[PDB]
């Protein structure tokens, strides 16, 4: 139910979005349609978590406060869209800065990417022109895009100086994570799930964001462990955070445990592409013995997600519901 | 005292933004002071034209509707900047289109035009919290970036097929120019003046833009024509309209007075790098005394805006001879 009724709202989005351009726009056929398969293609075949966790929210909230369960439904699942058409214009953005007489493919990718962001606008501005909260929602996304180039800024330049190893630390870490991670991936559906529910105020905030970072700093160490060790055929995408010389969770565990010769030697391979520098990278990873703190790390802060759902149950009892569906899901 | 006024808004803006990155998200000095130099080779050293606008629509506006004069100058001051922020965003986006182990370079360039365009929300968010416009002039600045996306669309697929000089007449032309500088250039500065002036609903919108259309048609017609003559040293930039193919006034102009023989030489050199083959493109502009249509061209169009303006000065007279100072800019 909940995703057959995800999915309904989805035609009813894409058909607005489309007559819209095609009445208000002046948009030629040729370009709709054109419109129509660009959006089936970077918007669906997800799995849409992070769209489906505001409709768990919302639902888990009338439940435990007619005609207003199939509005605010109906507004989660729009609300659910802004955030995978979000996710989508990302996943364009993601392309552009690994792939390289104007060339047409870069400008369409380009436009793509600005149609997809202008979207997640225009279906709030209409679905949502007569709602009480459409100017506090525009608000909240236009800070979560701040909290992402931001968060894009410490990830890109973690290993220069903005006008080297110094920012490789664990709390340096958890600040890539919060802003580009854990406030976009988990906070986001959450906070959206309670202002269609009219029920923000009644939440912990500061309970909510600290467990969006917890659940996001546990969801970013699996992905950099995996992204190092697991086979590009069961991964789904080559790992490249070694010859990308990214701040991981495995980078600034290993420099905290190594020796100085091992610290030397992991300087001089960390950050290149070749084959056996890469190979040296994981030989220095496996040796450390990083696999067993991987353990112990992420069952540590599996504790601290445990019992914080309990101090948000005692003021939320069904927004902590809706809050252990989703850490079930990481 | 506007221009100067408008400077030092700029140092309170940036004072706000850059001690906010600081005392909110967690920003080192490093990044802030890197932070500032961008925003000052971004963001200044323009013309400011579509940024002053705003600033002499609300004083023209507040001559004929003391505290109330300082807080609309000062808001007229922030919504210009957004303005000036959104042309230094596409000013670093166009060049990212002509310039292509990570690209740092490339990475913090996307990075440069995510953190400029977020910068007009959380000016806006931050200085306009307790106007009641705050909700409207959000919406109309979604609805303009939807706009630009829908007219860069069309000006780069003006010579293919979505899924060929068809699209080359003068109507389409006009579509272009509408969605990609008219509603761009002329309307966004001129409506912004209306919010924070409080007299949106006593103008005609429709009236209003209008005239954004006519401006903005007689100012593209002059850059295509410049862009083709204009020698680089005088223009400020290399003309490469006839190279990227565009649909520009002399192509659609051309193609309408000429012969099946020009038309096919036309048709021939059009799109190329070839230096000759460019040349044979201007020779074919040249010998079909283009540049005396023209002059009857511009002439016409400015004898339409020239009577608009009295249109508009019948129910709106403070508007008007703000709309004639501009108009008096192009
Ligand atoms: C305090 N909450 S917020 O600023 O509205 C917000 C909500 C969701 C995600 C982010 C990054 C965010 F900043
Ligand atoms: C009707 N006006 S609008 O939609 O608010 C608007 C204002 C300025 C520029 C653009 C493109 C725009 F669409
Ligand atoms: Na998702
Ligand atoms: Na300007």
């Amino acid at each position: 139910m909940p995703m057959q009724m995800f999915m309904q709202v989805y035609d009813e989005i894409q058909m607005f979005l489309l007559e819209e351009l095609e009445l208000k726009f002046d948009m030629d056929p040729n370009r709709v349609r054109y419109l129509r398969k660009m959006m089936d293609t970077t918007c669906l075949g997800g799995k849409y978590n992070r769209g489906l966790t505001v409709i768990d929210v919302a639902e888990s909230l009338l439940s435990l406060s007619g005609a207003r369960r199939k509005r605010v439904l109906h507004d989660a699942c729009v609300c659910g869209w802004m955030i995978e058409f979000l996710q989508a214009h990302y996943l364009v953005e993601d392309d552009i800065m690994d792939n390289s007489h104007p060339d047409v493919t870069v400008q369409c990718a380009i436009n793509d990417g600005l149609l997809l962001k202008s979207w997640t606008h225009m279906m709030a501005m209409h679905f949502f022109a007569d709602r009480p909260f459409l100017q506090d929602l525009l608000c909240r996304f236009n800070r979560v895009d701040y909290t992402t180039a931001v968060g894009q800024l410490y990830d890109v330049t973690s290993m220069f100086d903005s006008n080297d190893f110094a920012e490789f630390t664990l709390s340096n870490y958890k600040r890539i994570v919060k802003y580009k991670t854990a406030y976009y991936t988990y906070l986001l559906p959450l906070v959206m799930g309670l202002i269609v529910s009219e029920a923000l105020p009644t939440v912990d905030m500061g309970v909510t964001e600290e467990l969006a970072m917890l659940m996001g700093e546990y969801f970013q160490v699996q992905d950099d462990v995996m992204d190092c060790f697991t086979p590009p055929e069961r991964l789904g995408k080559v790992g490249t955070d070694i010859q990308d010389a990214k701040c991981s969770w495995l980078a600034v565990t290993f420099l905290a445990k190594a020796s100085s010769a091992q610290v030397a030697e992991f300087k001089a391979n960390y950050g290149s592409g070749d084959s056996e520098k890469v190979a040296t990278v994981r030989r220095l990873y496996e040796e450390a013995d990083l696999q067993g703190d991987y353990v112990a790390y992420e069952a540590a802060v599996a504790e601290q997600v445990k019992e914080l759902i309990e101090k948000l149950r005692l003021c939320s009892p069904g927004f902590a519901a809706s809050v252990e569906t989703l850490w079930g899901k990481t």
